[PDB]
């Protein structure tokens, strides 16, 4: 649907750096960030600027709430 | 009997999330939960809404009794 290959968890490795993930938040609270990061990297599409994101991800793909949207 | 593709254990990969890690007690109290979840995912049919359950499963497809049904 977005240019990704049909199978890329069997033929493409991944390294995922994170600057500071030992956040006070119990969860990551940066799920969709990694979702779009992986999609951009594997599809070779540039992730836009000036759009800072946050939100959890489920395996089905529903963006749950996050704690402390004021800080975000 | 429950509408699944005839090849689901040979050509369809699967992932399962259970929140708060596992239960540090002995005995996964959501066996039939996993059964019905896997069935619903592979059925390509929308599951219903807020039908709570608990227990375990057997190799032949039976529900085992579980202790501590009280606090649940």
């Amino acid at each position: 649907d977005y240019g990704l290959p049909e199978d890329f968890y069997n033929k493409v490795d991944l390294h995922v750096h994170v600057p500071d993930g030992a956040t006070p938040k119990d969860g990551p609270s940066a799920g969709i960030t990694m979702a779009t990061a992986i999609a951009s990297a594997l599809s070779r599409r540039p992730a836009r600027m000036d759009i800072a994101m946050t939100g959890e991800v489920s395996l089905r793909g529903k963006v749950m709430p996050i704690g402390g949207v004021k800080e975000k």
